[PDB]
């Protein structure tokens, strides 16, 4: 399974992560859904940003193959701690940092905490700000599985749903029901899910105080977050920019990998 | 002067234009700031494109250093009728458009009339959807020449206002003034100036339409055409993107100039 890299202890917790470049290090923290890994989300993008950086996409804990600890807290302060945890064992002093909807709430929280140990940050279809669940989050969070439900959010996530092959959504139905996934997975944003997007946001005081450059990424027609979450973080962050991809959904650097690839690269080479 | 360039007759008119580069055509339209000329506002731009692209930068009709007609009824429609005269004049038979607010409306009304004479198309801070007169918008159109005037109106463009000097507001003062460019300028948009920004957009449901690949660029604090425009045009237009600079006013090539450069080129070197 390509999913599964290499691993190391990280804040007490066995970590499956991937290692890929040299120098400039930059962290990619994936997503919330059901079988998501920093494989199954960077695969497209590491190749490209290894080139000019040292990329590091760890499994969070509760997710891909990172141990899932018995009576666990998760919560965002311990995912926090888990992105720490990681950067201090690979003696990852300062880095950028690329997170995905979910992590890029965690990336807005851990430069908060940790405001000297993280440089520039790309925030993409990422939650970090207050908004109304949608029905796509709701599905996603409320996924049980099957194909055709696994179908459904391949769906929710893409604008070209000609994308989403009878082999992607049975892959990836495949990885929702590997050992402990679902048990972890479900147990993670029960009903109601509001609460969750609130506690993983981070207020519009503190987000004000953020002094990295900053290049928020969202797809227009994204069905899980909304666009208007990232126009918001586009008025509170100073040193922003913000990119919006017409035709293009939750599934950015997927749908638009070249663009987002070309993107990101120029950001963190201007540092 | 090195804001004057080379001369043709195009659509009748004496023109004033500048031609860099090899290759696929791109047409730069300036502004209409007081003194503006396609010099002035592209001097920065047309070097980095010059090297990967033929680009030509015309003054338009009424602005820079192109013949002022006896009795010219200047309108959306006679801009657009110049754009491709120049294009017909130098056998530019299909390009890439790249405009300035009162340019960018002037990109989208081309390419309504003449899509198969438009390519790609950047839209800067771009007149195109009605949006209520602004007191920046209103102070620059009713600019009477003055150095205290200039300087206002540079610190109105500006996000850094220590961009702004003595010098510089003097040396756009001494343009304004030369031999009948305050004269055809003060006739052009006489109030109510919500008038011309009407005239000069195009309706929703003809932008829509539009079936150029786009990139929108906006930056956040534009005193001059409020960000709401382009996220307006970043929703009317298919294949579009929106690229908001923060900490970046109107003068986006100006103040953010290497970004600016870059997205733009990269974003051409697609086609």
């Amino acid at each position: 399974n390509l999913e599964i890299g290499k691993s190391i202890l990280a804040a007490g917790v066995l970590t499956n992560y991937h290692d890929v470049g040299e120098g400039q290090p930059v962290i990619l923290i994936h997503g919330s859904g059901p079988g998501v890994s920093a494989y199954a989300n960077w695969r497209l993008t590491i190749p490209a940003l290894s080139k000019f950086y040292r990329v590091i996409a760890p499994d969070m804990v509760g997710f891909g193959f990172t141990d899932r600890p018995e009576n666990y807290n998760y919560s965002k302060d311990s995912w926090v701690d888990h992105i720490i945890g990681i950067m201090d064992a690979l003696e990852i002093e300062k880095a950028h940092i690329v997170g995905n909807a979910f992590g890029g709430g965690l990336a807005i929280a851990t430069a908060l905490r940790y405001s000297e140990r993280v440089d520039r940050m790309v925030l993409m279809g990422a939650a970090g700000t207050r908004f109304d669940v949608t029905e796509g989050l709701n599905a996603v969070w409320g996924y049980t599985p099957s194909i055709e439900n696994m179908r459904n959010l391949l769906d929710i996530f893409a604008y070209d749903r000609s994308l989403v092959t009878d082999e992607l959504a049975r892959l990836r139905y495949e990885a929702s029901i590997q050992p402990g996934f679902q048990e972890s997975f479900s147990s993670m944003f029960p009903e109601p899910r509001q609460r969750w997007i609130d506690a993983l946001a981070s207020s519009d005081e503190d987000i004000k105080t953020l002094p990295n450059e900053t290049l928020i990424i969202h797809g227009r027609e994204d069905q899980v977050v909304p666009l208007s979450s990232s126009l918001r973080l586009g008025e509170l962050i100073d040193r922003a920019q913000l990119h919006v991809f017409g035709r293009c959904g939750h599934w950015t650097q997927i749908e638009q990998t070249d663009r987002f690839n070309r993107l990101v690269v120029e950001f963190f080479n201007e540092a």
